[PDB]
């Protein structure tokens, strides 16, 4: 299978699967089963900011989801990517709907690399943002459901042409570069990345949420990952 | 057949094809006979830095090549890029040797493109950096001789191991990545690249050059555009 790092905004309590009863953040290492979780008051029909920050120094991956006038929801975990990821990934965003659905618009995002060397004293870094995505989108690879260009957004699942969201949809968008996360010969290796969503259920029973990941430069859709495994994992372990 | 635009750091004077006597900067539009051209006072072996810029505003493609403790040599066309290239293009650096040689070793290139709209107000931007290449560089296409690794530089054309230039060469690096380069939603479209070279000549006779070019996504070497070509023409049209 494929190797995934994510930060899950996870819309729908799974609790047979280690979800808590209430809208969470969580960071998942190679498993959807959250290694952390926050609690998230998710706010239905307004526009969300989530951040994600990585450092090689402190070898901690946090996350902070917000809304204007809002307090924050905040998760952190301690973990060395240089034995989780191989050294050179794709970054994405991967969205899905079950039983139950979503909007799972996509307004902005942007990412940084940097790889800081001293034996040779020179920095690397990759840095992309997107502001308004275009019918034709050649620097993202879409697989799924997701589309692009529609009121210059990035819908991750299926959405009719008066905006309501199908059920069993999945998604994602990837950078199509491949970027090189970590480095053993670098002193500081750091990423950060930042996207504006707009999650709306007209049912007012949202799933299944949004995930930030970053994996294999070759993943895709594992079979039967709509719903609450997020478009990313094969199974529930 | 490609559409190019480039930048050309020309070291030999091809004068049957309409090249100076004497090594010279050009800006080449769909042809390897530049529209425009300065005299470059090139210094055998020395690090030299080359600084290309275009904005949609003025319409105007600029380049200065420098070295330390030395005067510039500059040019400058107008041109309508957008009447010139496909909105998608990819970026590269491009080298060849013909009957005579030199290396052509790049030991950093950055690029910046930014698309500024007015339906959002709002910004798409790519920039990328490489102070050192690795010897599996994900994220550049490397076509014809161009290699990664040796010494952290990107050598376009074959140097022997000891550092001696082979004739009859050709090679390109391109970044991974589509850029959007233009776009008429936009209200300013901007790019700037910047790369460091060593050219060195043992027999102090230096050929043929190094260019900064844009593409279309899917451009390959021309055959026979060794030499006077650049890798970027098929014929001296
Ligand atoms: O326009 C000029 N102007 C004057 C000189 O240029 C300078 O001058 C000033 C000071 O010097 C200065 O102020 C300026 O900077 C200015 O630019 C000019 C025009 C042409 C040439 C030139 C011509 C030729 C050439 C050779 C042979 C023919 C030929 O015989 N054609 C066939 C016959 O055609 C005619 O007759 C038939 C039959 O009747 C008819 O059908 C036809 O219609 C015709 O009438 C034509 C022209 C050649 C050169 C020249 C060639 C080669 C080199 C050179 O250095 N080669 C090196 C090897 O190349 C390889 O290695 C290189 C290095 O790695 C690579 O770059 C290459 O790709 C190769 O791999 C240089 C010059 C010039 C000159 C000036
Ligand atoms: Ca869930
Ligand atoms: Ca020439
Ligand atoms: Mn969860
Ligand atoms: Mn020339």
């Amino acid at each position: 299978a494929d190797t995934i790092v994510a930060v899950e905004l996870d819309t729908y309590p799974n609790t047979d699967i280690g979800d808590p009863s209430y809208p969470h953040i969580g960071i998942d290492i190679k498993s959807v089963r959250s290694k952390k979780t926050a609690k998230w008051n998710m706010q239905n029909g307004k526009v969300g900011t989530a951040h994600i920050i990585y450092n090689s120094v402190d070898k901690r991956l946090s996350a902070v989801v917000s809304y204007p006038n809002a307090d924050s929801a905040t998760v952190s975990y301690d973990v060395d990517l240089d034995n989780v990821l191989p050294e050179w990934v794709r970054v994405g965003l991967s969205a899905s709907t079950g039983l139950y659905k979503e909007t799972n618009t996509i307004l902005s995002w942007s990412f940084t690399s940097k790889l800081k060397s001293n034996s040779t004293h020179e920095t690397n870094a990759l840095h992309f943002m997107f502001n308004q995505f275009s019918k034709d989108q050649k620097d993202l690879i879409l697989q799924g459901d997701a589309t692009t260009g529609t009121d210059g957004n990035l819908e991750l699942t299926r959405v009719s042409s008066n905006g309501s969201p199908q059920g069993s949809s999945v998604g994602r968008a990837l950078f199509y570069a491949p970027v090189h996360i970590w480095e053993s010969s670098a002193v500081v290796a750091s990423f950060e990345a930042t996207f504006t969503f707009l999650i709306k259920s007209p049912d007012s029973h949202p799933a299944d949420g949004i995930a930030f990941f970053i994996s294999n430069i070759d993943s895709s859709i594992p079979s039967g990952s709509t719903g609450r495994l997020l478009g990313l994992f094969p199974d529930a372990n």
